[PDB]
């Protein structure tokens, strides 16, 4: 009847005032939830934001990653402090079918982060092993039993293979900025809130300042990863009586979260760093894996000799591969945790880690083995930007199931009947988190219209697109009334 009964608060590890052992105890569920943010869905569009501006978003980026370091953190409290996840507090303050869409919606999030990193990992067997592109997908499938041997093993070790990954594609995007030899004075002026990242004049590769900024500010959270850090962040013992010890375990999860989505901003930052100084001018032309795997094999595509003779000799690109593996490798875990939580939380269905991993991925795999199939009966052609145009008509059900996901932590966190006169949010992170989640809400409300003009391609038919604005029309519409009839029921109980 409590979240992840199988791990939740297993380890309670606080000895007096020894901090830093007891943060190196629980330093797990920060990695769990930001290695979700470092997963190849939006790589490319830190290079291409690179190459259009160079170390001009970087400022962006840091924002982004505070304000996703905010909502995670409340996500986090809501775990600590109520011993119950996201999905179980709003299943618990609306009904059943709410709870089913709800459930329905992230299930389709959490699926559409698993085609990213299917499709991401599949391309990483094509590039290093060469395994053709319709065996690599299937070998991925072959996840499940990764999963059951990733069930033995244990949190303080599967949180720290977790920290192995992170530190794999972070060192792995490190050492290309190493090699690159960079202008860190200009990364440094690049990092300040500046006003020229909210224009719109320069228009490099059809984008505009303003247009990538709102774009890594509308992709701030991920909304599986709120339930998935108000579940992890209970698997620590609290006695919930002590004021002292319960505010002293929001520090240590607090920390804990910060230092981790600290690391993915450094991942967010080496990526249009690696924009700049890695890549030309405008030598990316294409945003897919593979087209990034060729690039940074050219000699004639990078700015400097010694990046020229190592990516002659080819280490380069391998190394991007395996940042692709060990990026697609965190849907297997988080993907299996979050499923289960919304699972057992929202529509209340207890399910083994076997046929979840297998039915969330079969799922994923469909389409990618339908685009698959239609390319290479193509000829092969295209196939690599067909298969990333799949991964970016993917992330639409992320904004789908963003501001239930959102709005209901931010008003379960900042009611008294829920956190009570003691550890509810303080007027400070009431103006930020609900400023926050209405331009998160907007803006993805925005990216609804957006991502479903683009399921029809670039060849605008002109019958399509009326029947694309009356469906975007319809969706976002029936977006509102859904969050008006959630803020109602929350604010009942409220």
């Amino acid at each position: 009847d409590l979240s992840l009964s199988d791990i939740n608060s297993t380890v309670e590890v606080p000895e007096g005032h020894s901090f830093w052992k007891t943060l190196l105890a629980y330093s797990g569920p920060g990695a769990l939830v930001a290695v979700g943010y470092m997963d190849p869905g939006n790589w490319s569009t830190s290079i291409t934001g690179g190459q259009n501006f160079q170390y001009l978003l970087l400022s962006i980026i840091v924002i982004s990653s505070l304000l996703a370091m905010l909502l995670q953190n409340m996500a986090a409290k809501l775990g600590i402090v109520c011993q119950l996840d996201l999905a179980q507090a709003i299943r618990a303050r609306t009904s059943r079918r709410l709870g089913f869409i709800f459930w329905i919606l992230t299930e389709l999030a959490i699926m559409a982060t698993d085609i990213a990193e299917v499709i991401g990992a599949a391309i990483a067997l094509y590039l290093l092993f060469k395994i053709p592109i319709f065996l690599a997908v299937v070998i991925t499938v072959l996840d499940v039993f990764l999963l059951l041997l990733l069930n033995r093993i244990g949190f303080r070790k599967i949180e720290a293979l977790v920290v192995c990954l992170i530190f794999v594609i972070l060192f792995v995007f490190l050492y290309q900025i190493i090699l690159s030899q960079p202008a860190w004075h200009q990364v440094a002026k690049g990092l300040i809130p500046s006003w020229a990242s909210v224009q719109t004049s320069p228009k490099i590769g059809g984008q505009t300042p303003l247009s990538a900024s709102l774009g890594i500010i509308g992709a701030t959270i991920m909304p599986a990863n709120l339930f998935l850090h108000s579940a992890i962040s209970q698997s620590r013992k609290i006695d919930r009586t002590d004021s002292s010890k319960v505010a002293e375990a929001v520090r240590f999860s607090n920390w804990d979260s910060n230092i981790q989505l600290s690391l993915a901003m450094v991942v967010n930052a080496l990526l249009l760093i690696m924009g700049v100084a890695v890549f030309k001018s405008g030598a990316v032309q294409d945003p897919s894996f593979f087209g990034l795997y060729q690039a940074l094999s050219n000699p004639d595509m990078v700015s400097n000799p010694v990046l020229a003779e190592a990516a002659r000799s080819g280490v380069l690109s391998t190394l991007f591969a395996v940042a692709l593996l060990a990026s697609g490798q965190n849907s297997t875990i988080t993907g299996t945790i979050t499923g289960q939580v919304i699972m057992e939380g929202f529509i209340h269905l207890r399910l083994p880690l076997w046929l979840r991993r297998l039915v969330t991925r079969l799922i994923a795999i469909i389409p990618v083995v339908v685009c698959v199939a239609i390319t290479s009966h193509q000829g092969s052609l295209d196939e690599h930007q067909a298969l990333n145009n799949l991964m970016n008509n993917s992330q639409v059900f992320l904004a789908l199931a963003l501001p239930f996901s959102i709005v209901p932590l931010l008003m379960l966190t900042d009611s008294a009947a829920q956190m009570g006169n003691q550890f509810k949010n303080t007027r400070w992170v009431k103006v930020m988190g609900w400023l926050t989640v209405i331009i998160l809400t907007l803006l993805n409300l925005i990216s609804i219209s957006s991502q479903i003009a683009g399921f029809f391609g670039d060849n605008p038919s002109s019958q399509d697109l009326l029947l694309s604005q009356v469906i975007s029309i319809g969706i976002i519409l029936a977006m509102i009334g859904l969050l008006i009839w959630t803020i109602i029921d929350i604010r009942r109980f409220t």
